[PDB]
């Protein structure tokens, strides 16, 4: 489309490879620089390498790299998915999300404002922020709700930078928000894959609380589709959902692995203490995207973890 | 009330150094810990040292020195100034806001949330950020406008990660929001010291881009008042907006203080470069405050300016 040489933060982790693995086989024209730190939740394994396929090993902080890749790589576009990932209820856990999340997101946008030769900054960030619309006019946001954790409160901070640098400075910028993603790639700490794997090595189920929390799972390859769409025919300074309508607990995941894994829920359950924070997930909508032509092809959520449970069986080893 | 030992970052600076004399002056059992990295627009001459105030040199992100601190001086309240304040057209003027503002409030809260006996964390913030309530009734904040630049994006950061403190970890945090202060102990880079040293040492008033720019102005002591009522009598977990009706342009404060100084405006005005970013501050009342007991005692801006204008003739050259 309009794009020749990409600088993708990430991804040699979850969303990021999926990403990379879409563009190199949808569009063999692109150079895609895949720019990520190399932290255990990443792997070289995640990414089909060809001759449009290369590997910068650097933090998005480090400024002059990031200066350095964009003159000499020519880059148009980046898209950001480098951001904190790993909770724990250790002290400092959450001032990671803001040296990775504010603060890296802040050095590659101030990198491509002195750049000033980028075509598009594309930030991917989550249904942890919920932007309420102009009433006047719905392309537009006015305001984040006050997030009710430090964790989701990094992401509401980087969504409120990288607007800015479009109202201030024209950086061209796109926020995509995401519900949680399920799929190939995903390093085995978040709950499904935790829990298939969990499931693949004779071992229990770890019940953080009640196991009452709810999510929407939307799959990589709908996630992956959906970021091509914005980017190519996204709005300059919009923000898009990629909201869908697939609401578990975690129980309710639980109860669908063990189904899959032929054992009983009951035995497989241990109980553990509950994340010490408040944890709200915002049911975000996907009309905008729809206007564009994006339709969830992964409806059926049940068939694609029998197929990614088979997935872990083969590929875990890898992590 | 409950203040025995304070720990007031920033307290070798302006708004800080202010409050510091306040509670010095106005309590005789009450420790102040001043906590401040020295930069150029501190002094040790804006504090009124005695047997109650003490210098602890260090920066907010120092999370073992603010660990110390805490624990060994038995803090029961943190009154949090040190916030960034030098803006410039220089490339990665708006990083060091992230470092200070975000991070560095961030370290505080955590570290605040690791010793666990804090009773109030107070938030010093400005009119650069707005926040829209629940209700008339219960005036709680749901939401933070979306700001138009990077400086006031990192203020709005820094209030959602002290507020899910509190929504989280039962964190005691108050907010307060400020208009422009003007008074004693400020360093000569904001308007009106900067106008009245240029006056006093002859030199030209710079107007950056049109000087139609509007800034509500609020006297120190009225400032330092409402931070003490509201620290002693403020609700956990809300926002306090400390602001007068008191505006005027750049044009309009230059015009005062050349009459003050016995000068005509033309012929003192030197028009400069804008800022390169989009500043607009939102219009608060101080309803809540006046609810507490608080009344507004510096009324006359200019019989102020006019006793400002002594005060930087006889102290200026501590700067
Ligand atoms: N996974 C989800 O369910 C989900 C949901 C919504 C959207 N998102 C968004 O997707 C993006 C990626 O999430 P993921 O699940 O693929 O995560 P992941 O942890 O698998 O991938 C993150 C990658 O970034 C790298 N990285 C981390 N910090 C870095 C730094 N400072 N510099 C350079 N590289 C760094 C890591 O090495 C890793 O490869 C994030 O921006 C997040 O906001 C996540
Ligand atoms: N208005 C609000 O008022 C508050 C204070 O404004 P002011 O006009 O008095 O500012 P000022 O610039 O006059 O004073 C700020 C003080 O903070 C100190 N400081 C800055 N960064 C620091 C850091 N990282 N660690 C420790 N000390 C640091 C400086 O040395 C200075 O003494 C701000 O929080 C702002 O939001
Ligand atoms: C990984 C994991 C998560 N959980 C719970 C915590 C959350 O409620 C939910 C999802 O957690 P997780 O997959 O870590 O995702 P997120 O980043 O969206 O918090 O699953 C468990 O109960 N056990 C586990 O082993
Ligand atoms: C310091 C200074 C400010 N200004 C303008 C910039 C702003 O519009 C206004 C106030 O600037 P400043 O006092 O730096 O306050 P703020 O941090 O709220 O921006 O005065 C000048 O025109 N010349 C000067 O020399
Ligand atoms: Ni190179």
């Amino acid at each position: 489309g309009h794009m020749k040489n990409i600088l993708v933060t990430g991804g040699l982790g979850f969303i990021g490879s999926n990403f990379v693995n879409h563009i190199s086989s949808k569009y063999d024209n692109v150079n895609i620089y895949v720019y990520d730190i190399g932290d255990y939740c990443a792997s070289v394994e995640n990414v089909e390498w060809n001759n449009r396929t290369k590997l910068i090993k650097g933090d998005i902080r480090n400024f002059d790299l990031i200066m350095h890749t964009l003159t000499e790589h020519e880059i148009d576009t980046i898209v950001h998915f480098a951001a904190h990932s790993h909770v724990d209820n250790s002290f400092k856990n959450s001032l990671a999300f803001t040296e990775t999340n504010v603060f890296g997101t802040h050095v590659l946008l101030e990198c491509s404002r002195m750049y000033g030769k980028l075509k598009l900054f594309f930030h991917m960030s989550t249904d942890e922020v919920y932007g309420e619309i102009d009433t006047t006019d719905t392309s537009r946001e006015v305001s984040l709700l006050c997030p009710t954790n430090p964790y989701a409160a990094t992401k509401a901070g980087a969504e409120h930078i990288v607007k800015s640098y479009f109202l201030s400075y024209k950086l061209p910028i796109i926020i995509a928000r995401c519900n949680n993603v399920y799929g190939r790639n995903q390093y085995p700490e978040k709950l499904i894959p935790k829990f298939i794997c969990s499931l693949l090595d004779g071992k229990k189920l770890h019940i953080q609380g009640t196991g009452n929390s709810r999510r929407n799972f939307i799959h990589a390859i709908d996630v992956a589709d959906a970021v091509d769409l914005v980017i190519n025919n996204g709005v300059i300074g919009e923000t898009y959902n990629i909201g869908v309508t697939n609401e578990h607990s975690v129980l309710d995941v639980a109860q669908i692995l063990c189904d899959i894994a032929g054992v009983n829920l009951e035995n497989q359950l241990e109980y553990v203490p509950d994340r010490l924070f408040n944890d709200f997930r915002y049911n975000i909508t996907n009309d905008k995207i729809k206007s564009l032509g994006w339709e969830q092809s992964r409806k059926d959520f049940k068939k694609e973890l029998v197929e990614l449970f088979d997935w872990y069986k083969v590929n875990r080893h890898r992590y």
